[PDB]
Protein backbone atom coordinates (compact mmCIF):
# COMPACT_ATOMS: atom_id res chain seq x y z
CA UNK A 1 0.00 0.00 0.00
CA UNK A 2 1.01 3.28 -0.64
CA UNK A 3 2.11 5.72 2.16
CA UNK A 4 0.52 9.32 2.70
CA UNK A 5 3.98 10.75 1.35
CA UNK A 6 4.04 8.62 -1.92
CA UNK A 7 0.73 9.37 -2.46
CA UNK A 8 1.11 12.89 -2.25
CA UNK A 9 3.77 12.90 -4.52
CA UNK A 10 1.78 10.68 -7.42
CA UNK A 11 -0.99 13.71 -7.10
CA UNK A 12 1.37 16.22 -7.29
CA UNK A 13 3.29 14.73 -9.91
CA UNK A 14 -0.03 14.66 -12.22
CA UNK A 15 -1.53 17.80 -11.15
CA UNK A 16 1.26 20.06 -11.33
CA UNK A 17 2.11 20.08 -14.76
CA UNK A 18 -2.00 19.57 -15.93
CA UNK A 19 -2.92 23.04 -13.93
CA UNK A 20 0.38 24.67 -15.71
CA UNK A 21 -0.66 23.22 -19.32
CA UNK A 22 -4.62 23.72 -19.10
CA UNK A 23 -3.86 27.10 -16.48
CA UNK A 24 -6.23 26.11 -14.28
CA UNK A 25 -5.70 28.37 -11.50
CA UNK A 26 -6.47 26.23 -8.20
CA UNK A 27 -7.36 22.59 -7.79
CA UNK A 28 -8.57 20.44 -4.91
CA UNK A 29 -8.07 16.64 -5.21
CA UNK A 30 -9.75 14.32 -2.29
CA UNK A 31 -8.47 9.85 -3.13
CA UNK A 32 -10.74 7.60 -1.11
CA UNK A 33 -7.99 4.68 0.13
CA UNK A 34 -8.19 2.15 2.85
CA UNK A 35 -11.28 3.63 4.09
CA UNK A 36 -9.95 7.12 4.34
CA UNK A 37 -10.32 10.67 2.42
CA UNK A 38 -6.33 12.33 1.08
CA UNK A 39 -6.99 16.01 0.80
CA UNK A 40 -4.29 18.23 -1.77
CA UNK A 41 -4.83 21.32 -2.63
CA UNK A 42 -3.03 23.34 -5.30
CA UNK A 43 -3.35 26.68 -6.20
CA UNK A 44 -5.71 29.57 -6.23
CA UNK A 45 -9.40 29.90 -5.39
CA UNK A 46 -9.61 33.82 -6.22
CA UNK A 47 -6.62 35.07 -8.36
CA UNK A 48 -6.98 38.64 -8.06
CA UNK A 49 -7.18 38.35 -4.40
CA UNK A 50 -4.16 36.09 -3.84
CA UNK A 51 -6.21 33.24 -1.61
CA UNK A 52 -5.51 29.60 -1.70
CA UNK A 53 -7.49 26.72 -2.32
CA UNK A 54 -8.00 25.36 1.06
CA UNK A 55 -10.13 21.92 1.74
CA UNK A 56 -12.64 24.60 2.78
CA UNK A 57 -12.87 26.06 -0.37
CA UNK A 58 -16.39 25.77 -2.63
CA UNK A 59 -16.44 24.94 -5.82
CA UNK A 60 -19.23 24.88 -8.51
CA UNK A 61 -20.01 21.06 -9.08
CA UNK A 62 -21.64 21.74 -12.69
CA UNK A 63 -23.77 18.26 -13.78
CA UNK A 64 -21.98 16.60 -10.76
CA UNK A 65 -24.78 17.91 -9.04
CA UNK A 66 -27.05 15.58 -11.19
CA UNK A 67 -25.54 12.67 -8.40
CA UNK A 68 -27.31 14.43 -5.69
CA UNK A 69 -30.36 14.96 -7.93
CA UNK A 70 -30.63 10.93 -8.53
CA UNK A 71 -29.96 10.38 -5.28
CA UNK A 72 -32.84 12.15 -3.89
CA UNK A 73 -35.10 10.86 -6.88
CA UNK A 74 -34.07 7.47 -5.46
CA UNK A 75 -35.03 8.19 -1.78
CA UNK A 76 -38.68 9.80 -2.96
CA UNK A 77 -39.12 6.18 -4.67
CA UNK A 78 -38.04 4.76 -1.58
CA UNK A 79 -40.53 6.70 0.18
CA UNK A 80 -42.82 5.59 -1.96
CA UNK A 81 -43.67 9.45 -3.44
CA UNK A 82 -43.06 8.28 -6.72
CA UNK A 83 -42.69 5.48 -9.29
CA UNK A 84 -39.39 5.43 -12.23
CA UNK A 85 -43.36 4.08 -14.07
CA UNK A 86 -45.48 6.96 -13.36
CA UNK A 87 -46.16 9.03 -16.51
CA UNK A 88 -44.88 12.55 -16.15
CA UNK A 89 -48.34 14.01 -16.36
CA UNK A 90 -49.07 12.67 -12.70
CA UNK A 91 -47.02 15.23 -11.54
CA UNK A 92 -47.67 18.15 -13.98
CA UNK A 93 -51.29 17.75 -15.61
CA UNK A 94 -50.81 21.01 -17.43
CA UNK A 95 -49.01 19.06 -19.93
CA UNK A 96 -51.86 18.11 -21.97
CA UNK A 97 -49.82 17.69 -25.25
CA UNK A 98 -50.51 14.03 -26.89
CA UNK A 99 -46.74 13.82 -27.18
CA UNK A 100 -46.31 13.89 -23.78
CA UNK A 101 -49.32 11.26 -22.53
CA UNK A 102 -46.15 7.56 -23.18
CA UNK A 103 -43.29 9.73 -21.23
CA UNK A 104 -42.62 8.45 -17.51
CA UNK A 105 -40.86 10.10 -15.04
CA UNK A 106 -37.58 6.83 -15.75
CA UNK A 107 -37.53 9.10 -19.17
CA UNK A 108 -37.46 12.34 -17.54
CA UNK A 109 -34.45 10.91 -15.09
CA UNK A 110 -32.47 9.09 -17.35
CA UNK A 111 -33.06 11.67 -20.90
CA UNK A 112 -34.70 8.90 -22.88
CA UNK A 113 -38.10 11.27 -23.52
CA UNK A 114 -36.83 11.55 -27.43
CA UNK A 115 -34.95 14.60 -27.29
CA UNK A 116 -35.59 17.15 -24.87
CA UNK A 117 -33.10 20.17 -25.19
CA UNK A 118 -29.51 20.71 -23.44
CA UNK A 119 -30.76 23.68 -21.76
CA UNK A 120 -33.57 25.04 -20.78
CA UNK A 121 -33.74 28.91 -23.07
CA UNK A 122 -32.30 32.15 -20.72
CA UNK A 123 -35.33 34.04 -20.83
CA UNK A 124 -37.57 31.44 -19.61
CA UNK A 125 -37.62 32.68 -16.22
CA UNK A 126 -41.06 31.63 -14.62
CA UNK A 127 -43.49 29.15 -14.16
CA UNK A 128 -45.69 29.83 -17.14
CA UNK A 129 -42.79 30.19 -19.59
CA UNK A 130 -41.22 26.84 -18.69
CA UNK A 131 -45.08 25.20 -18.95
CA UNK A 132 -44.58 26.85 -22.51
CA UNK A 133 -41.49 25.35 -23.21
CA UNK A 134 -42.64 22.21 -21.86
CA UNK A 135 -45.67 22.11 -24.14
CA UNK A 136 -43.89 23.53 -27.52
CA UNK A 137 -41.21 20.64 -27.47
CA UNK A 138 -41.92 18.32 -30.64
CA UNK A 139 -39.96 15.15 -29.37
CA UNK A 140 -37.80 13.52 -32.72
CA UNK A 141 -37.85 9.80 -31.23
CA UNK A 142 -40.45 7.25 -29.39
CA UNK A 143 -39.47 7.63 -25.46
CA UNK A 144 -37.34 5.06 -24.18
CA UNK A 145 -35.57 4.49 -27.36
CA UNK A 146 -32.75 7.28 -27.28
CA UNK A 147 -30.43 9.36 -25.35
CA UNK A 148 -29.67 12.40 -25.53
CA UNK A 149 -28.28 14.32 -22.22
CA UNK A 150 -30.26 17.25 -21.10
CA UNK A 151 -30.41 19.46 -18.59
CA UNK A 152 -34.21 20.24 -19.38
CA UNK A 153 -34.67 16.47 -18.99
CA UNK A 154 -33.17 15.31 -15.42
CA UNK A 155 -33.79 19.41 -14.16
CA UNK A 156 -37.79 18.69 -14.62
CA UNK A 157 -37.44 15.12 -13.08
CA UNK A 158 -36.11 16.85 -9.82
CA UNK A 159 -38.41 19.17 -9.58
CA UNK A 160 -41.35 17.01 -10.06
CA UNK A 161 -40.06 14.17 -7.91
CA UNK A 162 -39.87 16.28 -4.95
CA UNK A 163 -43.57 17.47 -5.32
CA UNK A 164 -45.01 14.40 -3.43
CA UNK A 165 -42.91 15.96 0.06
CA UNK A 166 -44.89 19.41 -0.20
CA UNK A 167 -41.04 20.80 0.03
CA UNK A 168 -39.13 23.03 -2.97
CA UNK A 169 -36.18 20.95 -4.48
CA UNK A 170 -33.83 22.85 -2.47
CA UNK A 171 -35.15 22.35 0.72
CA UNK A 172 -36.07 18.93 -0.17
CA UNK A 173 -32.10 18.08 -1.02
CA UNK A 174 -30.91 19.81 2.30
CA UNK A 175 -33.42 17.84 4.33
CA UNK A 176 -32.72 14.03 2.90
CA UNK A 177 -29.56 13.93 1.40
CA UNK A 178 -27.43 16.75 3.04
CA UNK A 179 -28.25 16.78 6.79
CA UNK A 180 -28.01 13.22 7.00
CA UNK A 181 -24.99 12.85 5.28
CA UNK A 182 -23.55 15.65 7.01
CA UNK A 183 -22.84 17.24 4.03
CA UNK A 184 -22.99 20.83 6.20
CA UNK A 185 -21.02 22.73 3.61
CA UNK A 186 -23.12 21.84 0.47
CA UNK A 187 -24.75 24.43 -0.53
CA UNK A 188 -27.50 25.16 -3.87
CA UNK A 189 -27.05 28.90 -2.64
CA UNK A 190 -24.41 30.00 -0.88
CA UNK A 191 -25.24 31.52 2.47
CA UNK A 192 -23.60 34.84 2.97
CA UNK A 193 -21.45 33.96 5.94
CA UNK A 194 -19.82 31.38 3.57
CA UNK A 195 -18.92 33.19 0.57
CA UNK A 196 -15.41 33.71 1.81
CA UNK A 197 -14.92 29.99 1.16
CA UNK A 198 -16.41 30.69 -3.29
CA UNK A 199 -13.53 30.04 -5.34
CA UNK A 200 -14.03 32.53 -8.58
CA UNK A 201 -14.24 30.21 -11.88
CA UNK A 202 -12.35 31.58 -14.53
CA UNK A 203 -13.26 31.40 -18.33
CA UNK A 204 -10.96 32.86 -20.90
CA UNK A 205 -9.03 34.29 -17.21
CA UNK A 206 -12.25 36.64 -16.33
CA UNK A 207 -13.46 35.40 -13.18
CA UNK A 208 -16.96 34.16 -13.18
CA UNK A 209 -19.96 32.31 -11.25
CA UNK A 210 -22.86 30.59 -12.55
CA UNK A 211 -25.85 32.64 -13.54
CA UNK A 212 -29.68 31.75 -12.10
CA UNK A 213 -31.43 29.79 -14.27
CA UNK A 214 -34.75 27.67 -13.77
CA UNK A 215 -33.92 24.17 -12.57
CA UNK A 216 -30.26 25.44 -12.44
CA UNK A 217 -30.41 23.43 -9.12
CA UNK A 218 -31.38 19.63 -10.08
CA UNK A 219 -29.01 19.98 -13.14
CA UNK A 220 -25.88 22.35 -12.49
CA UNK A 221 -26.13 24.17 -9.48
CA UNK A 222 -24.39 22.99 -6.56
CA UNK A 223 -21.59 24.01 -4.39
CA UNK A 224 -19.08 21.78 -2.15
CA UNK A 225 -15.68 21.52 -0.62
CA UNK A 226 -13.40 18.90 -1.39
CA UNK A 227 -13.91 17.15 1.98
CA UNK A 228 -17.55 17.21 1.70
CA UNK A 229 -17.18 15.83 -1.76
CA UNK A 230 -15.06 13.19 -0.52
CA UNK A 231 -17.78 12.57 1.88
CA UNK A 232 -20.30 11.65 -0.90
CA UNK A 233 -18.19 9.58 -2.60
CA UNK A 234 -17.26 7.87 0.45
CA UNK A 235 -21.20 7.20 0.88
CA UNK A 236 -22.07 6.24 -2.65
CA UNK A 237 -19.05 3.96 -2.91
CA UNK A 238 -20.05 2.02 0.57
CA UNK A 239 -23.29 2.81 1.12
CA UNK A 240 -23.95 -0.69 3.05
CA UNK A 241 -21.48 1.39 6.09
CA UNK A 242 -24.71 3.64 6.29
CA UNK A 243 -27.62 2.91 9.04
CA UNK A 244 -31.27 1.16 7.14
CA UNK A 245 -33.09 4.05 5.84
CA UNK A 246 -34.57 5.37 2.65
CA UNK A 247 -31.64 7.31 1.30
CA UNK A 248 -29.00 4.18 1.81
CA UNK A 249 -31.87 2.10 -0.73
CA UNK A 250 -31.86 5.69 -3.16
CA UNK A 251 -28.21 5.81 -3.17
CA UNK A 252 -28.26 1.89 -4.92
CA UNK A 253 -31.39 3.08 -7.01
CA UNK A 254 -28.93 5.48 -8.38
CA UNK A 255 -26.76 3.17 -9.46
CA UNK A 256 -28.91 0.77 -11.05
CA UNK A 257 -28.88 -0.18 -14.51
CA UNK A 258 -31.30 1.64 -16.42
CA UNK A 259 -29.89 1.81 -20.02
CA UNK A 260 -27.05 0.88 -21.77
CA UNK A 261 -25.46 2.83 -24.47
CA UNK A 262 -21.97 1.12 -26.10
CA UNK A 263 -19.94 0.50 -22.84
CA UNK A 264 -21.85 2.83 -20.50
CA UNK A 265 -24.84 2.53 -18.42
CA UNK A 266 -27.04 4.65 -17.10
CA UNK A 267 -28.13 5.53 -13.66
CA UNK A 268 -30.27 8.27 -11.99
CA UNK A 269 -27.52 11.07 -12.31
CA UNK A 270 -24.61 8.32 -11.60
CA UNK A 271 -23.15 6.51 -14.93
CA UNK A 272 -21.31 3.44 -14.62
CA UNK A 273 -18.88 0.72 -17.12
CA UNK A 274 -18.35 -2.58 -16.33
CA UNK A 275 -15.19 -2.77 -14.17
CA UNK A 276 -12.63 -3.47 -15.24
CA UNK A 277 -12.48 -1.48 -17.90
CA UNK A 278 -9.80 0.14 -20.06
CA UNK A 279 -9.34 4.13 -19.80
CA UNK A 280 -10.09 4.60 -23.33
CA UNK A 281 -13.42 2.81 -22.94
CA UNK A 282 -14.28 4.71 -20.22
CA UNK A 283 -13.23 8.14 -22.49
CA UNK A 284 -15.36 6.78 -25.02
CA UNK A 285 -18.36 6.18 -23.12
CA UNK A 286 -18.38 9.70 -21.36
CA UNK A 287 -19.21 12.23 -24.02
CA UNK A 288 -22.72 13.71 -24.02
CA UNK A 289 -23.26 13.56 -27.53
CA UNK A 290 -24.73 16.92 -29.18
CA UNK A 291 -26.68 14.05 -31.17
CA UNK A 292 -28.79 11.25 -30.13
CA UNK A 293 -27.89 7.78 -30.04
CA UNK A 294 -29.83 5.01 -29.26
CA UNK A 295 -29.71 3.12 -26.13
CA UNK A 296 -30.88 -0.42 -25.19
CA UNK A 297 -33.66 -0.86 -22.42
CA UNK A 298 -32.22 -2.88 -19.17
CA UNK A 299 -35.55 -4.31 -18.28
CA UNK A 300 -36.17 -4.56 -15.00
CA UNK A 301 -33.22 -2.57 -13.59
CA UNK A 302 -30.14 -4.01 -12.89
CA UNK A 303 -29.42 -3.60 -9.28
CA UNK A 304 -25.84 -1.57 -8.57
CA UNK A 305 -23.29 -3.41 -9.46
CA UNK A 306 -19.98 -3.78 -7.40
CA UNK A 307 -17.97 -4.21 -10.47
CA UNK A 308 -18.39 -0.86 -11.61
CA UNK A 309 -16.61 2.35 -12.59
CA UNK A 310 -18.87 4.61 -11.39
CA UNK A 311 -18.46 7.99 -12.24
CA UNK A 312 -20.22 11.84 -13.62
CA UNK A 313 -17.81 15.02 -14.85
CA UNK A 314 -19.52 18.70 -14.50
CA UNK A 315 -18.75 21.81 -15.87
CA UNK A 316 -20.16 25.53 -15.21
CA UNK A 317 -18.66 28.43 -17.06
CA UNK A 318 -15.65 28.73 -14.97
CA UNK A 319 -15.48 25.29 -12.86
CA UNK A 320 -14.77 21.92 -14.35
CA UNK A 321 -14.91 19.08 -11.54
CA UNK A 322 -15.06 15.16 -11.69
CA UNK A 323 -15.31 12.33 -9.33
CA UNK A 324 -15.15 8.94 -9.92
CA UNK A 325 -15.05 5.43 -7.97
CA UNK A 326 -14.78 1.73 -8.14
CA UNK A 327 -16.82 -0.41 -5.09
CA UNK A 328 -15.31 -3.59 -5.63
CA UNK A 329 -11.57 -1.90 -5.08
CA UNK A 330 -13.23 1.04 -2.75
CA UNK A 331 -11.08 3.64 -4.00
CA UNK A 332 -12.20 6.69 -5.81
CA UNK A 333 -11.47 10.35 -6.46
CA UNK A 334 -12.65 14.02 -6.68
CA UNK A 335 -10.80 16.53 -8.36
CA UNK A 336 -12.58 20.15 -8.37
CA UNK A 337 -11.14 22.53 -10.41
CA UNK A 338 -12.10 26.59 -10.82
CA UNK A 339 -11.05 26.13 -14.83
CA UNK A 340 -12.96 23.90 -17.26
CA UNK A 341 -11.10 21.77 -19.27
CA UNK A 342 -11.73 18.70 -21.06
CA UNK A 343 -13.71 15.76 -19.76
CA UNK A 344 -11.32 13.24 -21.26
CA UNK A 345 -8.54 14.92 -19.95
CA UNK A 346 -9.93 14.30 -16.51
CA UNK A 347 -10.40 10.91 -17.12
CA UNK A 348 -7.52 10.65 -18.16
CA UNK A 349 -6.18 11.55 -14.57
CA UNK A 350 -8.38 10.09 -12.50
CA UNK A 351 -7.83 6.88 -14.12
CA UNK A 352 -4.02 6.98 -13.63
CA UNK A 353 -4.14 8.34 -10.23
CA UNK A 354 -6.65 5.36 -9.26
CA UNK A 355 -4.22 2.60 -10.82
CA UNK A 356 -1.68 3.76 -8.68
CA UNK A 357 -3.54 2.06 -5.60
C1 LIG B 1 -23.17 19.60 -16.68
O1 LIG B 1 -22.04 19.91 -16.46
C2 LIG B 1 -23.86 20.16 -17.88
N1 LIG B 1 -23.17 21.36 -18.22
C3 LIG B 1 -23.98 22.55 -18.42
O2 LIG B 1 -25.16 22.51 -18.31
C4 LIG B 1 -23.26 23.84 -18.79
N2 LIG B 1 -22.56 23.92 -19.82
O3 LIG B 1 -22.39 22.84 -20.69
C5 LIG B 1 -21.75 23.33 -21.83
C6 LIG B 1 -22.45 24.61 -22.27
C7 LIG B 1 -21.83 22.29 -22.95
C8 LIG B 1 -20.30 23.63 -21.46
O4 LIG B 1 -19.63 24.45 -22.14
O5 LIG B 1 -19.77 23.05 -20.48
C9 LIG B 1 -23.39 25.08 -17.90
C10 LIG B 1 -24.14 25.28 -16.68
S1 LIG B 1 -23.91 26.70 -16.22
C11 LIG B 1 -22.96 27.36 -17.24
N3 LIG B 1 -22.43 28.71 -17.24
N4 LIG B 1 -22.64 26.41 -18.25
C12 LIG B 1 -23.66 19.15 -19.12
N5 LIG B 1 -22.22 19.10 -19.30
C13 LIG B 1 -21.69 18.33 -20.59
C14 LIG B 1 -20.45 17.44 -20.45
O6 LIG B 1 -20.50 16.20 -20.68
O7 LIG B 1 -19.37 17.97 -20.09
C15 LIG B 1 -22.66 18.29 -22.02
C16 LIG B 1 -22.14 18.28 -23.23
C17 LIG B 1 -24.17 18.60 -21.73
S2 LIG B 1 -24.40 19.73 -20.52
Amino acid sequence: PMSEKQLADVVERTVTPLMKAQAIPGMAVAVIYQGQPHYFTFGKADVAANKPVTPQTLFELGSVSKTFTGVLGGDAIARKEISLADPVTKYWPELTGKQWQGIRLLDLATYTAGGLPLQVPDNVTDNASLLRFYQSWQPKWAPGTTRLYANTSIGLFGSLAVKPSGMRFEQAMAERVFKPLKLNHTWINVPHAEESHYAWGYREGKAVHVSPGMLDAEAYGVKSNVKDMASWVMANMAPETLPPSTLQQGIALAQSRYWRVGAMYQGLGWEMLNWPVDVKTVVDGSDNKVALVPVAEVNPPAPPVKASWVHKTGSTGGFGSYVAFIPEKQIGIVMLANKSYPNPVRVETAYRILETL
